């Protein structure tokens, strides 16, 4: 396996950037990172109320109206030890944090965050859909070929949605509490994104600005209840169709989705994607949905997830969907079922392997030169007991087999999923 991880890479090294344009579209933010200290968190805690703080410290509020319920939802977090993430629909309480300011800034949402890797890193073209543009969002974007719609221009060319992470660490301590793990609180000054915002222009030009990419990646469907899911869900269907009658394809990594009745609509919202990409977790969780309760639980059960499991949940996935890409990742290997053959596949599924072990090791992609560094990192042991497995069950010659017309493609591992499914996605394009 070796061999052919050092092949794929040299190959991707020169061809990835023959990708036209990547349309990335709707989740785009600004991270704002507060590292907690207790001197200042129970002083601004006595000012509001001690009392009213801690009342939220104990149930979570359904929203952040108020100072008290932004500090007690951070203490919620911290005697738990547990990740939380509320909306701030308040002027003043966003304008409260706004004053209590942060340590760092990072850029959030998939489409800034691909925008960043497949531009900034990978020197491919994008143009992306940025909710609210502001010069703090702008300034989050890397140098390189990163547009923007109206003709194309630069962000910086171009108000701030800003998430509040307020993160401590393990055994922080906070009054009489104490932090039973690392995490973090999430106080989101943004009514954009968690109904899938989408901008005017695109909704009513998205032919046009379709039509300077090759490949599109659609993020942000998650979040989406079933309240709010009615019309950014039909803006999404119009858009997926008018990408497939230009012959873009269009790719979506399924993060895991909270509310059932969403997630089985995006699950049927597939029929329209030409890919799709997910892990073990997100893999049970739609296979649950789609009555296969059996197959969720045993999808998740062993370690490594079972390939026999996951290949079957991947039947029943195509069987309703018709869905002709599907990128299945997690630690120790991936596995990808595809209407469209060749090795081309595979090198794909190599190349986003090594930029995953390089994010690992890295902790941050930042030239695409860097990827060679996974090169080194041995082959798992998980990776060769799964490639036994499904050795007995299909004629794979080098981790390349066929089913129901689907050729299969198994690789084993040494990236936020994200990374590794649009890594794959448009490296596997590049060749073609």
């Amino acid at each position: 396996w070796e061999s052919l991880y050092e092949k794929a890479l040299d190959k991707v090294e020169a061809s990835i950037r023959k990708v036209r344009g990547v349309l990335l579209a709707y989740n785009t933010n600004i991270d704002a990172i507060k590292y907690l200290k207790r001197e200042d968190l129970e002083k601004r805690i006595e000012k509001v109320g001690k009392e009213e703080v801690l009342r939220y410290s104990e149930e979570l509020p359904k929203e952040i109206e108020t100072i008290p319920q932004l500090l007690g939802s951070i203490l919620w977090s911290i005697k738990r030890g547990k990740a939380a993430e509320l909306l701030v629909v308040s002027r003043e309480v966003r304008e409260y944090m706004r004053k209590w300011g942060w340590d760092e800034l990072r850029m959030g949402g998939q489409v800034g965050i691909m925008a960043n890797l497949l531009g900034g890193v990978y020197g491919i073209p994008v143009i992306a859909h940025v909710p609210q543009l502001s010069e703090l969002q702008a300034s989050l974007f890397l140098d390189g070929p990163i547009y923007v719609p109206t003709r194309l221009i630069h962000p910086r060319e171009f108000e701030d949605c800003i998430h509040y992470i307020y993160e401590f660490p393990r055994n922080f301590k906070v009054l009489d509490f104490e932090a039973p793990r690392e995490n973090r609180f999430i106080g989101a000054a943004d009514d954009y994104n968690p109904i899938l915002y989408v901008r005017e222009e695109w909704i009513e030009r998205f032919e046009e600005i379709a039509k300077r990419s090759e490949l599109a990646i659609i993020s942000g469907l998650h979040p989406l209840t079933q309240e709010n899911h009615g019309k950014p869900i039909k803006l999404v269907r119009e858009h997926l169709k008018i990408l497939n009658d230009l012959g873009i394809r269009a790719h979506l990594e399924f993060a895991f989705t909270p509310d059932e009745v969403v997630r089985l609509e995006i699950v049927k919202l597939l029929k329209h994607f030409y890919s799709v990409g997910l892990n073990e977790v997100e893999l049970a969780s739609v296979v649950s949905v789609m009555g296969e309760k059996e197959l969720a639980e045993r999808i998740i059960s062993k370690d490594p997830a079972d390939p026999i499991a996951v290949i079957e949940g991947l039947l029943k996935l195509i069987k309703e969907t018709g869905v002709k890409r599907i990128h299945f990742h997690t630690y120790g290997y991936y596995l990808a079922l595809t209407r469209e053959k060749g090795e081309h596949v595979r090198d794909a599924l190599l190349f986003s392997a090594l930029a995953a072990a390089t994010k690992a090791m890295k902790g941050n992609i930042e030239k695409l030169s860097d990827i060679r560094e996974g090169l080194a990192v041995p082959i798992g042991e998980q990776g060769l007991e799964v490639e036994k497995i499904l050795e007995k069950e299909f004629s794979l010659r080098d981790g390349i087999g066929s089913i129901e017309d689907y050729q299969l493609t198994f690789i084993p591992t040494k990236g936020i999923g994200d990374t590794i499914s649009s890594s794959a996605f448009v490296s596997e394009f590049s060749l073609h």
